[PDB]
């Protein structure tokens, strides 16, 4: 075909039952997840091509960065749990890959700080359960697709995207084809 298993996408052995419809997983410490998203945006790319009534959603992994990628998976939940993702994805990215300015649970908490979500409004969801399970759900996520590589896109948990296996002269035409296949994956 067009779209061939291997090719734009690989299908797992193990299907995942009950998955989010489109889920990706990132990292703050991956330099190509900083490209997907400060470059590329290929989320936003994504999204724009989706369908009515598909739901995205963007979980942070533990496997990089030791002690500070676990604090940035604790964080990234707070981020979610208030709805901040938008504002605090750059400089959490640019801190961490770009500047080098984090390097502590507190340098982290100074980029939600400097973006505006209140001193006692950010401790207080750190700290709390709501958040817990929200860390609970992208690990219990990643444990259920074998995850060991970030970037990486899921789609209804049986079709993983494949950027290898598609042209990166264009990075515009690099994103659609990206777009273009999860929406084919998607009506699959």
């Amino acid at each position: 075909a067009q779209y061939e298993d291997g090719k734009q996408y690989t299908t797992l052995e193990k299907p995942v039952a009950g998955a989010p419809q489109v889920l990706e997983f990132f990292s703050f410490f991956c330099p190509h997840c900083y490209q997907f998203e400060e470059v590329l945006h290929i989320s936003d790319n994504v999204k724009k091509k989706l369908p009515e009534g598909v739901k995205m959603t963007k979980y942070h992994v533990n496997f990089m960065g030791g002690d500070l990628g676990k604090d940035l998976t604790q964080a990234w939940a707070v981020a979610m749990a208030l709805g901040v993702e938008d504002k605090v994805t750059v400089p959490l990215f640019e801190g961490v890959q770009k500047t080098q300015t984090i390097r502590s649970a507190s340098d982290i908490r100074d980029v939600f700080i400097n973006a505006g979500i209140k001193g006692e409004e950010y401790d207080a969801a750190w700290n709390s359960f709501v958040v817990k399970s929200l860390v609970a759900q992208q690990e219990k996520a990643a444990a259920d697709v074998q995850l060991r590589g970030v970037p990486a896109m899921f789609v209804n948990g049986k079709y993983q995207l494949n950027p290898q296996g598609m042209d990166t002269s264009n990075m515009d035409v690099f994103v659609q084809q990206y777009a273009d296949t999860v929406k084919y994956l998607s009506e699959k």
